[PDB]
């Protein structure tokens, strides 16, 4: 009945998320590779009758959300400098809610 | 790949557990096992976000776990039930998994809260 985060490779549950993206040369990261990342990695489903329903996450907004509360402005194409670290509140709704907080990781910051 | 999963939630299941009440001479039928298993417990192959359900063998595995206590079911299914036993159910992968469940018959049980 509710929303459910799941891992795409296993398909086991999960409460807490974390991915890692390696930023550019300048130390700039796209928020489209966040969405990837996290996106390829995790998905939203409601389960019922042996089926999973998957369900739309607001993984970019999200991650902006997570960004501006750590101060970091993003530009209208979705680049920003990146922190060592962030945390993104990964959130999908029902039909008839779920949150995954993501750990982001930008290990290659000189 | 294949994994066993509850019916309800979804969740993974590596053991699971049902309970089956006799009747009035301590007899249980096997389909009434077969059910209490089968309304609770399915088994399928994850890919893709989505699962594919599996077949599980649960009639077969019941009488060969009676057979294996030594235990003989008539022709209509009946046996005299042991207080608990467990049955191993398995599923076949299509690109292979077993689940252990415990079958417990409470009317038979040696202690019990009641008076
Ligand atoms: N941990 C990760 O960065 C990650 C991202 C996508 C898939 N698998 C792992």
């Amino acid at each position: 009945g509710n929303v459910n985060f799941y891992d795409v490779t296993s398909g086991a549950t999960v409460t807490n998320g974390a991915v890692s993206v390696n930023a550019d040369n300048q130390g700039q990261v796209n928020v489209a590779n966040v969405v990837a990342a996290i996106n390829s990695k995790y998905f939203a489903a409601q389960y019922a009758d042996k089926k999973l329903n998957t369900r739309t996450a607001n993984t970019e907004d999200a991650i902006k959300a997570a960004l501006k509360d750590q101060k970091i402005d993003v530009n209208s194409v979705g680049y920003f400098k990146a922190p060592h670290t962030f945390t993104v509140n990964v959130k999908a709704t029902s039909n008839t809610s779920a949150t995954l907080p993501v750990v982001v990781t930008v290990p290659n910051l000189e």
